[PDB]
């Protein structure tokens, strides 16, 4: 039971109980359990959940006759999707050009450069909006370049509808809540549609810091915006208490999941809350979030622009 | 794949065929196949193979009655073993103190600290030996303080005898060669013993740094030190690999197979490719399993992964 390619060693990620951070691991006289379960999407080829949509988008574009050998793929990305696409591009014989905001971490730049991706740096003030606009123009100018367009490509949502969701349901049939970051919206749209088909009364909860064409607000039951200090606090808590060295979006997710769990606890409801760990902490070390005390980390955040 | 504890989501790592890098993936008229298979030990809780010996050493100490609630583990390490023990100790309710020389890099320190290790800095001038002597002395002060000593602890070897080896035999029954780095020697000793017991004519091959180059190799072990775990009869061959070759191999691995590996993996691959070239020249069939002990992440600051391989290959 083995692989012929790194591309097959993707998905089927572990789901791990957070016995210490869970509001109440054990059912007892105070009330039923309120458990958190972490889906470890860092156990993927390039260490993030984006391997799932990146590979599916390329393979869907290949099946649709859109890609020839030595073709250039052009993608607007804040990093993880670019890295995933860079890895798949190396394996499959394509060139990759990423359009990224200029204020992305040094680690993301390093990984992209190592895989041989080229980078266009669009204005920080314009964010993902300007990155996308810039990629669109370049793609119009260069019709042979293939823009997969993670923000609107249904193979993104499909990768979660066919992978993340089925896996979660098999590991956690008692699931009551799924919590994840809301970026491209692929994870929540695909996983959330799958869960809603299969599980009566399941709740689909977004955490977050133009509107992607993938987004359907009807799939979400709740949406929470999380500040940088709370995301950092939670990220640190996760590695200190549960030994899971996660990226900062996972702290945002954990903040949201702990808010949901506190709500279940107060209502004496049973809850089994799955949350996405989208990547590990390696690419975020240069932020200072993991060093020293929380006091130090909060101080280190002053002046940073992500 | 549901686990109540992170400690259970350890081992059973993937084995990936390297079709592009292999000397000859398909059998045929030119001769039998010579295939490389990469064992991805970065798919472990802390991203390295050391999660195996670390957890097993703690569990064996527990079983032996050496570790009770509130105990402190002591280990002279600034590396992957310290990271792994920090994670595992924290999860099982123990304190960890890592003993290391005063001049240890801040990078290594930060990875240990974020997993909750405490650190005692032994005298810079004495290097590794003084760290080990200090850890021993500290452990001897207090029945609650226990040194595991990864270079001599048979639970290090046993983690591979009971995990890595069996997993390889299960995924690659046709295995002819196993290649890994030679550090504590746990990987090669335990996996090698296991495979030798089950596979006729299996070859166990070490990769290691050249003499006088352990520093560039990113390990703090002394030159003429022989781990108590080491048994030279287990090995068929040893490849001493230079720093430039290790870095080149690390890059070829990422470029041809997409695997972002740590530096020791480059040395391992160099060795495996040598073994492979020998099997090819002798028209023998080979299925060569090699260890990816960790991923590239913690080595980004070395400059070994810079876009230009010509600059990167001298970075160590
Ligand atoms: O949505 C993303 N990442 C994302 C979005 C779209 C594209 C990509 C990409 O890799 O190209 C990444 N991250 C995310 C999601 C949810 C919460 C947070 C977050 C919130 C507060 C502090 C830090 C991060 C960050
Ligand atoms: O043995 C190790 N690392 C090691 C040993 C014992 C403990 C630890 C640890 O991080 O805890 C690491 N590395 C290794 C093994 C084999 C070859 C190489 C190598 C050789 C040439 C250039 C670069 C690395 C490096
Ligand atoms: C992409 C990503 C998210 C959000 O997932 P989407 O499916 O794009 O909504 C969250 N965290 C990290 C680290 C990501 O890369
Ligand atoms: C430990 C280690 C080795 C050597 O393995 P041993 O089992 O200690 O011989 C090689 N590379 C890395 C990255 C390691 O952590």
């Amino acid at each position: 039971a083995r692989y012929d390619s790194l591309l097959q060693a993707l998905g089927n990620t572990p789901l791990v109980g957070l016995q210490r951070l869970s509001p109440r691991w054990d059912d007892g006289r105070d009330g039923p359990h309120v458990r958190l379960w972490a889906k470890l999407e860092d156990r993927n080829p390039t260490g993030s959940i984006k391997d799932r949509p990146a590979v599916r988008m390329i393979e869907q574009a290949e099946a649709d006759g859109l890609l020839r050998p030595g073709a250039t793929i052009l993608e607007p990305t804040s990093g993880n999707t670019g890295i995933s696409l860079a890895m798949a591009a190396r394996l499959k014989g394509y060139r990759l050009i990423c359009v990224m905001p200029e204020n992305t971490s040094v680690e993301r730049r390093q990984l992209l450069e190592l895989y041989g991706a080229q980078i266009i740096f669009s204005a920080a003030e314009g964010g993902s909006n300007t990155a996308v606009a810039t990629a669109k123009e370049l793609a119009a100018t260069n019709p042979s370049w293939v823009m997969l367009y993670q923000y609107g490509n249904p193979a993104n949502t499909d990768s979660h509808y066919c992978g993340t969701g089925p896996e979660l349901l098999a590991d956690l049939p008692e699931i009551t809540h799924f919590v994840a970051g809301l970026g491209t919206t692929g994870t929540l749209m695909g996983t959330g549609r799958f869960l809603r088909e299969h599980v009566a009364n399941v709740k689909i909860v977004a955490a977050e810091p133009f509107v992607p064409e993938l987004y359907d607000p009807e799939i979400l039951t709740a949406r929470y915006s999380v500040g940088a200090v709370d995301a950092v606090r939670r990220t640190r808590e996760l590695v200190h208490t549960e030994g899971i060295f996660a990226g900062i979006s996972t702290g945002a997710v954990l903040h949201a999941a702990l808010g949901v769990g506190a709500g279940a606890l107060a209502a004496g409801e049973r809850a089994d809350i799955a949350l996405v760990v989208a990547d590990a902490g390696w690419k975020y070390l240069s932020t200072g979030a993991y060093a020293g005390s929380l006091d130090d980390a909060e101080t280190a955040l002053e002046g940073q622009l992500w």
